[PDB]
DNA sequence: CGAACCTGGTCTTGACTCCATTGCCGGATTTGTATTAGACTGGCAGGGTTGCCCCGAAGCGGGCG
């Protein structure tokens, strides 16, 4: 982003492997989301019985999980599920 | 027949005054968003009844040998 202005000229190998890292991060993000979808279902399974549909509850839990993997930190050394349960 | 008057709408002006129209400001309340770090990771209406249409075995008769 700070390179897209006239910050620096683009070397070929540096450009292509920084593109590889930038594309790899999104695949890792999607991998984490696709991992914890089951936790989302296991949390949403008990808020039924009033008003909304079960798939709607699951989808809003998915959106909360996207927010949780946005604002998740690992240097506190805790498991992901205890942090994401709150946001879901 | 001429003058004075009474009272008809007719109309101006000066003063009062009163209430809507913004307008600001301070506060109260009301609505909307972000954040909570132990670990937790795949459910439940539901069937039953009645009636009608579409494809598959099967005789089977005609073409085939």
């Amino acid at each position: 982003t700070e390179l897209s202005e006239r910050g620096e000229k683009l070397p070929a190998a540096q450009r292509r492997d920084m593109m590889w890292i930038c594309r790899d991060g999104d695949r890792a993000k999607n991998h984490l989301l696709e991992a914890n979808l089951r936790l989302v279902v296991s949390l949403a399974k008990r808020y039924t019985g009033r008003g909304m549909a079960f798939l709607d509850l699951i989808q809003e839990g998915n959106l909360g999980l996207i927010r949780a993997v946005e604002k998740f930190d690992y240097t506190k050394g805790y498991k992901f599920s205890t942090y994401a349960t709150w946001w879901i």
